[PDB]
């Protein structure tokens, strides 16, 4: 139906399009991000936050998916369709979720607002040659750069 | 987590095993009704509310599963697996979408106290013995 | 009883096991911290913080776990499944309470909120990929 | 650390050496006093009482010790030794923790004063030669 | 569905698991305790006290039981079975239905705060060693220890 | 006596137990850096303060002791002797003296709060294992 499932936040694909996929946490690690940052409000039964709602249907989705890779992996006596069949997944859609997952989980910890930002400026440092652009990638973090807590 | 899809719209899995599996409308149905009704909600930049975002996120995520059967079907050498996969995701997942697409919609068009009355009357008369059972089963209207 | 040592001070097994196990300082040095900047405090008569409380606590079980596990190597004869079971004693338990001693130590020298927003913080680096995160790593200190 | 459980309150483990090691209830007895009664406050986020913080840290302390054990048990092969190490943790172990268990549960249910007292005067019964001992010991009451 | 029937009252299994099943009358007596003391309360249309109500219930659920062992003791040839199964309702069953009539008789006589307390005092009594407990156990009583009524 | 010669501030030797014995410099960079900043003061008539007391002490203490090595090593005849009672002078005089001279001429050129962060944060660190250990360490500086 042509939906764009950040489009109701305010971003697009074509935004997330540039972010790479060496730029994302692993989904175990987004899920452990969120388990440990909001469980009590994901498990909750008030909807929280736009962001809480989809966050709860990405995990479910996930949890769908991985059920069918176990399925698949415990009853395809064929090692070869088993294994591309689950790499596939993984691979996919996985780097799906977690630009949904990073995204989300961002949004709550920063503002909408940083987090466009921050997309803006990567597409505009990603999009420059290596050769002018600045090493050091633009970064988004709760810490100073000097990652000193005091 | 152990989270419920439905604990933040008043109601449990629990309160939906009353309804069978058997009962619920097919995909293809549910979202030619969800096009129909809301498809400038749905493709809309708003959070018209939470019952749109969940429902943008459950037929993202079947658009996904369609796209993997479709990737199965044109990569998978060995027919007998192919097969087996395309009709697992449909019977098993499906099934899990229709229940979440039927109380999404059913919930934006009639209201959570309607869906959620419907439930108990139905789970009554599917407890209810045949020989007292009537016929005209509950269904949700308007008129 | 369903208990979780934490949730009293605002925590939760599943934020500090959020971090590596080998993350936690050992417990000789924990314990060396504590009786170094906390000694006449935890022998003090006085309740002074739910955290000193639990801390007391907390040394007394590890003394009695020491005890034990020296007791039996001593009475058992096995040198391999002494290196297996009174070496369990450390993996399990011993970062059970190494993580308990953190928490504790450095609530009570940092602050509670701080100590939180370093695990979570620390968290999502270490979680996070090299070349999108700080080179250094979170710590916490006293001097500005 | 030389840190005494008790001198944190008002008492100390030379003032419970008035009542006998054959006059503690066994912890399992004690925990499902425990259960019974401040159960809803020791699976609480709040700092209802230090002794709630001490019988949580107590609790968690006997449930690393009972964990062991079993394991211990389980794994190595000898019931005889078994049976020498369960009756070296149930002396030692078990007895200071009935102690633990016993003393806050009575100054929570009861209040310290209540408790100190009833310690007193227990001294006072069980040094008392039995000739002239009455049979009516003291005992913890909310009652006449 | 892990439910604790005093615990809409005040107390739970674990406070009334002290008491010895040597303190509870029989079944017989504690019912004609209740014929004498509330019978047209609990007779009536009224629900009058949780107390009252669960009162009803449990006189129900004993008389089930009760026909159930003379249903079993006509209809049962085998006479091994027989006594094997009434014997152990009367004395499971009928062990939890006096700690149950027992409690709640009790909180109706006197309140469920002297009931507690006693049960309390009784559990201090009955986990001390004899040798350092009072023999003569707590007691409650609507007369003085002296017995005599005037 | 059990004196500590930190207590009389707001130290202890075990508090200063955090600082590993081969991070502090030698006896001669400090006795240098004596000479370049408080000279004036250690040869004044003035009591400017219990640290300048204190290392005017300890600086005639190092003298004595190294008269005495000195006029030693040259009397008794034998340099492999000579070479293990100066190793054993170095090691457990030297290092009881560089952390002294360490502690008096820090907590004079910076403050004493200073000094105890440095303490508490450098404890972090050298807790902290190498993997989570940031390369940039803290160190007492008057500048950014």
């Amino acid at each position: 139906m042509d939906i764009d499932p950040y489009k109701e936040f305010g971003a697009t694909v074509e935004l997330l399009s540039f972010l790479p996929s060496d730029f994302f946490p692993s989904v175990r690690d987004l899920l452990d991000t969120a388990s440990a940052l909001y469980r009590e409000a994901l498990e909750s039964p008030e909807h929280c936050s736009p962001h809480h709602t989809a966050l709860r249907q990405a995990i479910l989705c996930w949890g769908e998916l991985m059920t069918l890779a176990t399925w698949v992996g415990v009853n395809l006596e064929d090692p070869a369709s088993r294994d591309l069949v689950v790499s596939y997944v993984n691979t996919n859609m996985g780097l799906k979720f977690r630009q949904l997952l990073w995204f989300h989980i961002s949004c709550l910890t920063f503002g909408r607002e940083t987090v466009i930002e921050y997309l803006v400026s990567f597409g505009v440092w990603i999009r420059t040659p290596p050769a002018y652009r600045p090493p050091n990638a633009p970064i988004l973090s709760t810490l100073p750069e000097t990652t000193v807590v005091r």
